[PDB]
């Protein structure tokens, strides 16, 4: 909507406070102008028509506990998009500015976040196993990315390829994680994972076999589930990402850790110039190997961590 942009103040699902910007025409909306061609919040209202009615509220202050999930989504798909222009140079998740929306209080005890092809969708959870989805901003910055993914490498969502596609989703998740400075970790959505349990997450990036995700490409899953383990595989590549970034010995073969800012980089060239809609495991070691030489030379420690973290999780 046309209107003023002004900033109006919250609460987000873990009871912090925070500033959002708003914009202002009879109503205030969940309307951010200052970040590309707008990020918009909407209302879905417990349906799962969808966008739903765009964020309208009498009076720019945010602290009703409906109001929660809105503040976060609205806040954090701001903070993701600051993350990818700040970091890699790109406007939104196609690269030129568009548009993101965001509905939440989708259907109803709805225990999941997604990208429907046009936007970001979150359920609040059923109480129990989670609570609103978009109060993880692992949560968030995961489903942004798969934009991002879609509109470069294009990663089916299926085998190979859409483990891939996960684990770029989960190891851009944590890095915009960090760089929020939000109790940063390498754990994927403990912010919002059962609340009756401390310490725990859906799944480790760390280590992914805490979870019964593996960890090295011998243990992949072969069957049909989850269009062929999509979610389940993507701890192979998850662990990959924390050697080339941590450092460590995997199964007796030690990596140089090389930091999170290389590792973003390495792996987001990779993913915006190499990386195609059928890529396998194997492709995505040669893509980052030569994103790494792009970047810092063939001979570099940078190479060399790359190669021996595939070759931990056991990736030729
Ligand atoms: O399969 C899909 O596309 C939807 C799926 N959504 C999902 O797993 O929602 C919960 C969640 C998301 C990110 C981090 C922690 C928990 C996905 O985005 O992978
Ligand atoms: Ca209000
Ligand atoms: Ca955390
Ligand atoms: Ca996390
Ligand atoms: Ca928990
Ligand atoms: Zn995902």
């Amino acid at each position: 909507i046309t209107g003023t942009s002004t900033v109006g103040v919250g609460r987000g699902v873990l009871g912090d406070q925070k500033n959002i910007n708003t914009t202002y025409s009879t109503y205030y909306y969940l309307q951010d102008n200052t970040r590309g061609n707008g990020i918009f919040t909407y209302d879905a209202k417990y349906r799962t028509t969808l966008p739903g009615s765009l964020w309208a509220d009498a009076d720019n202050q945010f602290f009703a506990s409906y109001d929660a999930p809105a503040v976060d989504a609205h806040y954090y798909a701001g903070v993701t998009y600051d993350y990818y222009k700040n970091v890699h140079n790109r406007l939104s998740y196609d690269g030129n500015n568009a548009a993101i929306r965001s509905s939440v209080h989708y259907s109803q005890g709805y225990n999941n976040a997604f990208w429907n092809g046009s936007q970001m969708v979150y359920g609040d959870g059923d109480g129990q196993t989670f609570i609103p989805l978009s109060g993880g901003i692992d949560v968030v910055a995961h489903e942004l990315t798969h934009a991002v993914t879609d509109y470069t490498a294009g990663l089916i969502y299926q085998n190979e390829s859409g483990a891939i596609n996960e684990a770029i989703s989960d190891i851009f998740g944590t890095l915009v994680e960090f760089y929020a400075n939000k109790n940063p970790d390498w754990e994927i959505g403990e912010d919002v994972y059962t609340p009756g349990i401390s310490g725990d997450s859906l799944r480790s990036m760390s280590d992914p076999a805490k979870y019964g995700d593996p960890d090295h490409y011998s243990k992949r899953y072969t069957g049909t589930q989850d269009n062929g383990g999509v979610h389940i595989n993507s701890g192979i590549i998850n662990k990959a990402a924390y050697l080339i970034s941590q450092g460590g010995t995997h199964y007796g073969v030690s990596v140089v850790g090389i930091g999170r800012d290389k590792l973003g980089k390495i792996f987001y060239r990779a993913l915006t110039q190499y990386l195609t809609p059928t890529s396998n495991f194997s492709q995505l070691r040669a893509a980052a190997v030569q994103s790494a030489t792009d970047l810092y030379g063939s001979t570099s420690q940078e190479v060399a961590s790359v190669k021996q973290a595939f070759d931990a999780v056991g990736v030729k």
